[PDB]
């Protein structure tokens, strides 16, 4: 039908009434009103959010940082970026310069997305570079041709989606692990934007890699692209100090100093080189008056702020668990749960949530699984990055059908794409995916975090 | 010049340094410059917010019912204003007091007074501005009714922007900065505001309408602009029965944030009859987060970050044992004499500015000079909104100032009165109304 979700929302809250005793049977009926509007998205996931505190008083249960400062100083690069077209000035000179194509144009028009969703987001990459590859293939064919198109297409989303990784601000379901991470630890100083990028850049090279070769044998054994270049006009002023402010940003953070009052960090270089963008003159004349790079209204139509309330109401329903008196009764429910080997939960937690994020939001798993690993972790006494490290990476593996995140529903609305070809060709993406990350977890981000000790900032 | 709040940025950061010395001539440093660009608005009043965290910590110097009643009020007003409502409330209230030329200034101060206690005043203030001009234009000595519904229309605004917490960016400045600092205070909220605040504002409003009247100035014309947006639809009569049902529940888990959470939240789920196969609810959560203020948590974040800044670098022992007479006062004369300094300081200044600025300077001398913080901090949050002279203060008056109409010595001859009116009923309601409403006269137990 049409009114769908307003009919499910309205009639989920009335035969859950399991309400009619206890307390803790009234904080399950809020888990699970929460958990089926998020996972069923009938409410816009910050609705939803706003839910356990209009819902957990009326029963009886009672109740800036540093990546606040980061997120806000990475939002005024990608607005510049995204708002003077630097970005499609820098994915079609990627292009042009791999493009051998006998099969190198798969992998430039991969590199392109993969480098430029490091930055922006996922969704805005995978709706800009699609017209430019679809004119292209269009392009280089009128001069076999109908698995170009579902080729060009998956690799554009799939690598979108990967490149979405090696940031903490690359994606919404790094940013809601980062929130959730330095409220609940917060003596932990081991994870910020270059430690992230550190452990995260050696894996998602090879998943690219990979996919690359995969995709290519699974489809597949000038002046063409050369006048899309053009049409972009000469380079301009405006794109020129962007581009300079983001080497500079680049470069300031990958580097770290040696003065040490309280400013070395990473908040700092975002706040000095991003609040340049609202100072620095355009030389666009205001007829008197000059304008900005970057004004504030643009800032805030760029600018999350839906996830701080998304990790707010996450915990809210957390601790009306803890204090409402369910999480006793499963955890002693759950009591041999705790005699399993710690990789063996690793697998299967990793399994679980890759395969949930394919039908879910990835948002809406990542938070929801959040405040179930975490005080697992901290009762079987392994590190608490241990098992959530490869948890908030095999989240984002959504590559079969599109209906999981919003980069493979972009490529999907073009006339190409069986949904058969999505899931024959995001399977093997998937299996690697998982692969590198176990191989990554047992070799190279062991000594990086130090994962086989109980740490100091866990209780 | 063109380019002249560049170098008005970086050629006041040059000869500044005073920093060549000890820590507390380095805590005077990121206040000039912070309160400097807040006063001359050369950096857009939140990149000027996140200065304390960039300076402070380079210096080394180191460190919710609320916002749940604004979403719930800033999803009424997206919906209010989305679908049109706001027109016939205003049209709608004029031509009933509408046959006669003054009885008209009225309902056009009454329509944007309502209307203003739930949007914002600039918004209020861009809508009635061409309803009137058009109505003033067909209905027509000519020349003084223009810079008359102007000036009307401008300053009813203002004054219907008080009466309610979420009226104005300087009334939620208050009650965020007062809700922290004093978290065992339960008597301020949104029906004990409205209390005190109503007669106040009602006493402005008519007494203002007489002096505009007299200082300017000694039927189917209206109702074809009335019948010009068509008849009603089902949208905005859903709208209009769920503000009714908010109004009415605001004014008796009961709380605020319960009334504007379970009546707020069913703006994104009922279904408005635009069927997208599918269907699209009253507003969308992209609307919503263009009506909703993000940057006043910014703004009121700074001003506790620099506030508290100026407590370990020890320059606040330096100022406070530099004006140890000023607590030989009488109680009443330090509202006087703020209150004047804060109407007199925003209409040159912003609103949010002047109350950032000083509420951290009224409400430490407060709990020294044994007040209630309330006694001080309530005609300082209500005279800072008393920007009635010339059009730089807010833009409420900037916007009726862009027409043809309205020089400036207009609106300074007209807003003196209504300040003066404005100030002589804050004091009189401070020391008659408010007293037995909070118990001023004691001191608190929220308070040190
Ligand atoms: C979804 C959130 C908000 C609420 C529910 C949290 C549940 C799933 C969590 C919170 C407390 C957790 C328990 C905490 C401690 C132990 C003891 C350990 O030896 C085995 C696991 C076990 C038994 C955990 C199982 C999962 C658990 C019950
Ligand atoms: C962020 C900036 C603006 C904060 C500035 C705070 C200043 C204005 C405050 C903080 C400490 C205050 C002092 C604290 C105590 C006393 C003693 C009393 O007998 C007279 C007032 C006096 C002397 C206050 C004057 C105002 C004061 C100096
Ligand atoms: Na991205
Ligand atoms: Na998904
Ligand atoms: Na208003
Ligand atoms: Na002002």
């Amino acid at each position: 039908r049409r009114f769908l979700f307003v009919v499910f929302t309205v009639l989920v809250l009335l035969p859950l009434p399991i309400v009619l005793h206890t307390k803790e049977a009234e904080c399950a009926y809020t888990l699970f009103v929460v958990a089926t509007f998020w996972l069923t998205e009938a409410l816009p996931l910050s609705v939803t959010a706003l839910l356990p505190s209009l819902m957990l008083p009326m029963f009886g249960i009672m109740p800036f940082k540093d990546f606040h400062l980061l997120l806000i100083g990475v939002i005024c690069l990608a607005t510049s970026i995204e708002k003077w077209n630097l970005h499609k000035r820098i994915a079609l000179k990627m292009v042009m310069m791999v493009g051998v194509n006998p099969a190198w144009l798969t992998l430039g028009f991969m590199s392109s997305t993969a480098f430029l969703s490091m930055w922006l987001s996922n969704t805005s990459t995978a709706a800009m570079v699609m017209p430019i590859a679809e004119a292209v293939v269009q392009q280089i064919i009128n001069a076999k041709g109908h698995v170009t198109r579902k080729l060009t297409c998956l690799c554009i989303a799939y690598s979108s989606t990967i490149g979405g990784l090696t940031t903490i601000t690359g994606t919404s379901t790094n940013l809601i692990f980062a929130e959730y991470f330095n409220t609940r630890y917060p003596d932990c100083r081991c994870l910020n934007f270059g430690s992230w990028f550190t452990f995260s850049f050696p894996a998602a090279l090879i998943i690219l890699l990979l996919s690359w070769i995969w995709l290519q044998w699974l489809f597949l054994g000038a002046e063409v692209i050369k006048q899309e270049y053009q049409k972009l006009g000469p380079i301009r002023y405006q794109e020129i100090v962007t581009l300079v402010l983001f080497i500079i940003m680049a470069l300031l953070w990958f580097s770290r100093f040696s003065e040490y009052p309280g400013f070395a960090t990473d908040s700092t270089v975002a706040l000095l080189i991003g609040l340049l963008f609202f100072l620095i003159p355009a030389k666009t004349l205001t007829k008197f008056d000059y304008s900005p790079l970057i004004t504030w209204k643009e800032f805030q139509s760029f600018m999350p702020w839906d996830i701080a309330i998304l990790v707010g109401g996450g915990f809210a329903l957390a601790d009306g668990c803890e204090e409402s008196g369910l999480s006793k009764w499963i955890g002693n429910k759950l009591s041999p749960l705790g005699s399993l080997p710690a990789w063996l939960i690793i697998l299967i937690s990793s399994l679980m949530v890759t395969s949930l994020t394919e039908v879910a939001s990835n948002p809406a798993t990542i938070t929801l699984f959040l405040p179930i690993l975490s005080p697992l972790a901290e009762a079987i006494h392994v590190n608490p990055l241990y098992i959530l490290i490869p948890s908030t990476l095999c989240t984002s593996f959504a590559f079969l059908l599109p209906v999981a995140n919003p980069p493979n529903a972009i490529v999907f609305s073009y006339g190409h794409l069986k949904v058969i070809d999505m899931v024959k060709a995001g399977l093997g993406v998937n299996i690697v995916g998982v692969a590198v990350v176990m191989l990554g977890i047992c070799t190279w981000i062991v000594p990086m975090f130090d994962l086989y000790t109980y740490p100091s900032w866990a209780p």
